[PDB]
Order: C-alpha cells, then structure tokens, then sequence
C-alpha cells in the first residue's frame, strides 16, 4: 500500500549494489588488458626519454636515435588505444539503418522508411540498445516472417524514442531475441510490445529527454 | 540463470562505454602529447638543448603517470600472481607432461606470492626429476591448500637434501608463514588465508 515503497527501495538498493560489483569486475578486467599491452611500452618510453635527456650533450646522435624510438612506440601505443576505444564503443542507429536496408534487400523484402521526428539527442547507451534491438527485429523478419514488406519507423515521441518494425508476413508459433530485447529495454526503463495480428509488429520504446 | 547473466552483461556494456570515453580523453590525449613533445624535443637537440631537456622531463612525467590508475586497480587485485603462475606452469609442462587442472579469490598478496614461488618450484621439480607423463588449488577452512602430484618416480635419497634445495626451501618459507609442506608413494602445501 505504502510499504510498497520501503520494498521498491530495498529493491533499488540491492540492484545498485549488484550493479557496482559487476561494474568493478569489468573495470578490473580492462585494467589488466591495458597493463598487458601499454605497460612495457609506457615504461620504455619513460626510460628512453630519460636516457635521451642524459645524452643531449654527451651523444646528441644517440639521443636523437632514442627519441625516434620514443616517437614510434608512442605512435603505436596511441593506435592500441584508438582500436580499443572503437572496439569498446557501439553501433550508431544511423549506421544500423544502413545495415538493415542491405539485409532486407538481400532477402528480397521491400524496405519502407522515411525520416520523421528523428531523435533530437539520445544517450550513446540508449542509442546502442536501440541499434541492437533494431538489428534483432529485422533478423527475425528475415528468418521467420516470409514477409514481402518491412516498415521501420524511428521517432521521438513525448519523452521516448519509439521504434516500430512491422512486416506483412505471418507470425510463427505460440508463446532468444524477443526476451533478450524486452529485458534490455526494460533495464533501460523502456518497453517492448508485440502485435501478431496482421503479420508481426514490434514497438520498442526507450526514454529520451 | 540467464536472467541475471544477460542483465550483468548490460551493466558491463554500459561500463565499457564509459571507460571508452574516459580513455579517449585522458590516456589518448597523454600519448599524443608525448609524441608531440618528444618530436619537438628532438628538433631542439642542437638548436636549444636546454629546451629539449625540459620537454623530455615533461614526457617522462606524463609517461610515468599515464597508467597510474590502471596500475592501481591491478595493484589491489587478489588472485592474479598465482593466476599468472598457473599460466607459466601450463607452458612449462606442455614444453616438457599432461597438465590436469580445473578451477576451484581471497588470501593476502604476501601469502599469494609465497604460494606462486612454491608452485613454480614444485613444477620445476616435476619437470627436472619425475619422468612423469595434477594441480589443485583450493580454499579449505582458513587455508589455501595447493597439491602438486605427478605419476613419475621419486628420485630423492635417504636424506631430504638441505641448504640450496627447493624442498627444504619451500618448507622453511611456508612454516615461517605458519603454513606447512607435506610430501612419494604413487606435495601438499598449505598457508593461512589472511596471516
Ligand atoms: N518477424 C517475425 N515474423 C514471424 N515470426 C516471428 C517473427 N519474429 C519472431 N517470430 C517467431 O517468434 C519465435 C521467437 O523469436 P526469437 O527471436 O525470440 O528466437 P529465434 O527463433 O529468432 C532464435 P534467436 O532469437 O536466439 O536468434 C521465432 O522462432 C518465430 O517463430
Ligand atoms: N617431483 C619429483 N619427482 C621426482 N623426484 C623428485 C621430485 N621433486 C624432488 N625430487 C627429488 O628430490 C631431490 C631434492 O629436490 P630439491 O628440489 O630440494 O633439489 P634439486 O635437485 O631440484 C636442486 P634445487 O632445488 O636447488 O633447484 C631431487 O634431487 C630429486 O631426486
Ligand atoms: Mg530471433
Ligand atoms: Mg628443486
């Protein structure tokens, strides 16, 4: 009634705690990978730059040689990092749009999309969740529907980004990606609804603004 | 089970995106700076050596600090030293012997390092002497117990050697840590968890 509160909050608290443990586990895993790559390179840079400083007067040529070495190892280390950052990032929704056009065309399914109410600003996290859901919704159309047409709408409506994926095929079986998407969306305080009357239509919403 | 699995995967992902931004900014920037300054510094070796030296002291500082955090996160991590020794002994046994191990978390860095040293020596002895063709690491009550068994033949004489040898070395080091070493029919080493 009003204890429903005390409870929802103990729930909030435990979720947060579980949260920081998983979070930390990941942070450490990454810290080990970084030490394992960049570690020796950074130490080397330090050493050589120190040695080089020592040789400025004594052996200018040897110092320049050393600084060339420093330059190379800093360059390549910077690469390791660019790669990692890119890898750790996600898929932009505009890029996923292009992937699904290619996939639907390759499957001989008509793709209907017109940009309307494109989100003004969405968090990179929520954008990446939506990209993942959009990919799966279309994988399902291709694998199961036997559709000839697929309609995708991506709109900012009220305080949500709403994606609808509809097809004119037939829904297969009775009550995996559907639970996967719903769980991912619900974790983001979003929702997933499915209508299987005239083919299959997925409505996925996630908060924004 | 997945219910909790896949949610935790979502938290990791988020975390992963966050670290990604942080890296980009801090470390990516520090490496670019290092490159720049080291290049400028090279340019000044002859024309302005004093400047070149200052630049180089700076590069030194930014390289040293560059992984501080990472270094810290890994510095306070328990399980690693022994987890790395596990990898070394797999390599050594393969280069020599079938290795049988199945994962079975909390100790002290000191006691972990003592165990790594003993594990290395136990396996060096297997490789050098046994002519063998199994390692257990378990947290039992308030001890960490490591067993290293082999299917070769024991080569030791009536006496259990002395100074300059690993068996006495391991026993002495373990016993000083309030641990134990027992041993040849067909090594059990224990150390207290926190002390
Ligand atoms: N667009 C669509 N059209 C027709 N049937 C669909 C559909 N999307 C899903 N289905 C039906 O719902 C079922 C469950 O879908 P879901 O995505 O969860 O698993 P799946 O069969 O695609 C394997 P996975 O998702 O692990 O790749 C499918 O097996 C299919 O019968
Ligand atoms: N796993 C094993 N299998 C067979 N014999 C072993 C063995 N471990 C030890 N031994 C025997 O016990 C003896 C004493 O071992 P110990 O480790 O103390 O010295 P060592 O011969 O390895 C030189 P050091 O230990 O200084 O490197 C060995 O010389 C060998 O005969
Ligand atoms: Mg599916
Ligand atoms: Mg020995």
């Amino acid at each position: 009634r009003k204890e429903r509160e005390r409870l929802e909050e103990k729930l909030e608290d435990a979720n947060e705690r579980i949260a920081e443990l998983v979070k930390l586990e990941e942070r450490q895993r990454i810290a080990r990978d970084l030490h394992d790559t960049l570690g020796q390179k950074l130490s080397l840079i330090g050493l050589k730059s120190d040695l080089a400083r020592k040789l400025i007067y004594k052996d200018p040529e040897q110092a320049a040689r050393e600084l060339k070495s420093v330059q190379q190892t800093a360059r390549t280390s910077l690469n390791e990092v660019r790669k990692i950052v890119s890898s750790m990032k996600g898929i932009r929704l505009k890029d996923e749009l292009i992937n699904i056009k290619q996939i639907l065309e390759a499957a001989d399914i008509m793709f209907i999309y017109e940009e309307e109410k494109w989100p003004e600003n969405i968090s990179l996290l929520n954008e990446n969740i939506l990209s993942m859901c959009l990919k799966e919704a279309v994988t399902n159309v291709v694998k199961h529907s036997q559709a000839k047409t697929c309609r995708v709408d991506i709109q900012q409506l009220w305080k949500e980004v709403v994606i609808t994926v509809s097809d004119d095929g037939t829904f297969k079986g009775e009550e995996h990606g559907l639970l996967g998407m719903r769980e991912r969306l619900e974790f983001a305080n979003g929702s997933l609804h499915i209508d299987t009357e005239n083919g299959t239509k997925l409505t996925m919403a996630i908060p924004n603004n």
